[PDB]
């Protein structure tokens, strides 16, 4: 009778419930509202969300992320080939076609197909919902993005039904962000909505049209490898530079470990430069028995990533240009995904639409789950959303 809301993400995953009108954005056992889609397989337990990303820098060949790149796909694609040089985790083909994931798990060699991890990320998000409800959970809409061949929703379907969920229904991003914010029911007429949604691997933009309370994908534009991760790689790459102008030319960059507990260090500032004028990037013992300490302020973040900033504005001519329409006649922006909250993003988007205030009172990596958890709500028979 319970229907949940899920946005199975790239990189995090966010399960939501609409009960009597309203959404809550369920909170998970280490009380963050999004959980990393990470699966982690150790010598003793399989391990999901948070607790799977905080060991990855100890364990990377046996922790997996990305099956959202290649669920519904064949592992021959060009998109396996390129993407896989970025993933630690061995993916071969099997005689199907169909990509496996190899890992150890209990010192033992395993092989999962990607729909089969995430059916893991969203057991772990039906289990969140479960913890708060006090009660189980069968019903689910789960959320692709709009480019989702019949071949991906198919997979992310047979994801849920592996997980134990009954999928009312597969939605589309950009439209469970329009629903989140009412934009079906906001008065009447044509309305031209543009989703501009920055997560933490992808760039979707996407141009909606709503009208008598219909919802069309008019054209989508995006660059499938811009995202946060690509960010926390500038302040990577400084940092490696940085430490090499301190200890007298020595390379981070030669160890994978160390790497990796930069990068981590580099996306905690990143987050923190979103509120504060300044933040620190430090790293106990990085590489030789080293300590590493840099202090970046916002304008130099923001000078590190000033064309990729920029460049985000690119996707959104292309869809209007598609669409053939002028940036003046789109009603609403409204800002998904959890790098948005970058100051400089949103003054950029702004001064693109001549001043034009964004739709972000939602916070943006919920805003998918929200839409989604409403929609559930109103195929269950609930309609006090409304
Ligand atoms: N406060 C913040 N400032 C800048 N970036 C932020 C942020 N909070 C979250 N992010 C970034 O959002 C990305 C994840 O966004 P999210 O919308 O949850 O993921 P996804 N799987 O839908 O792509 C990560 O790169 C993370 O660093
Ligand atoms: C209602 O019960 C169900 C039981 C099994 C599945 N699907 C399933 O096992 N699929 C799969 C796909 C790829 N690799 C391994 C497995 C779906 C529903
Ligand atoms: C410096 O400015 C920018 C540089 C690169 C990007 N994006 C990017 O590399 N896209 C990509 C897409 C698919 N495969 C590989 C790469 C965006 C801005
Ligand atoms: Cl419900
Ligand atoms: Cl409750």
């Amino acid at each position: 009778e319970v229907a949940i809301g899920i946005d199975l993400g790239t990189t995090y995953s966010c399960v939501g419930i609409c009960r009597n009108g309203v959404v809550d954005i369920i909170a998970n056992d280490q009380g963050n509202r999004t959980t990393p889609s990470y699966v982690a397989f150790t010598d003793t337990e399989r391990l999901i969300g948070d607790a799977a990303k905080n060991q990855a820098s100890r364990n990377p060949e046996n922790t997996v992320f990305d099956a959202k790149r290649l669920i519904g796909r064949k592992f021959s694609e060009t998109t396996v080939q390129s993407d896989m040089k970025h993933w630690p985790f061995t993916v071969k083909g099997g005689s199907d076609g169909k990509p496996m994931i190899e890992v150890s798990y209990q010192g033992e060699k395993k092989t999962f197909h990607p729909e089969e991890i995430s059916s893991m990320v969203l057991k772990k998000m039906k289990e969140v919902a479960e913890t708060y409800l006090g009660k189980p959970v069968k019903n689910a809409v789960i959320t692709v993005p709009a480019y989702f061949n019949d071949s991906q929703r198919q997979a992310t379907k047979d994801a849920g039904a592996i997980a134990g969920l009954n999928v009312l229904r597969i939605i589309n991003e950009p439209t469970a962000a329009a629903i989140a914010y009412g934009l079906d029911k906001k008065g009447k007429g044509e309305q031209n909505i543009l989703i501009f949604d920055l997560g933490g691997g992808t760039f979707d933009v996407s141009l909606l049209t709503l009208e008598d309370g219909i919802f069309e994908v008019k054209a989508t534009s995006g660059d499938t490898h811009l995202g946060g991760e690509d960010f926390d790689n500038k302040l990577v790459n400084f940092c490696v530079q940085d430490f090499k102008k301190k200890n007298g030319g020595k390379d981070v960059s030669k160890n994978s470990k160390s790497l990796r507990r930069l990068r981590t260090q580099c996306e905690k500032a990143k987050r923190v430069l979103s509120s504060s004028a300044q933040a620190t990037i430090e790293v106990d013992s990085l590489f030789d028995g080293i300590d590493y300490n840099v202090n970046i302020t916002r304008a130099k973040f923001e000078e590190l990533c000033m064309d990729q900033f920029r460049n985000t504005l690119i996707p959104v001519e292309k869809v209007l240009k598609d669409a053939k329409m002028d940036k003046s006649q789109v009603h609403e922006i409204v800002l998904v995904g959890g790098s948005t909250r970058i100051p400089k993003i949103q003054q950029l988007i702004k001064d693109f639409f001549n001043g034009k205030e964004p739709c972000k009172a939602i916070n943006p990596d919920e805003a998918v789950a929200y839409g989604a958890a409403v929609q559930a709500a109103i195929l269950s028979g609930d309609q006090s959303s409304a």
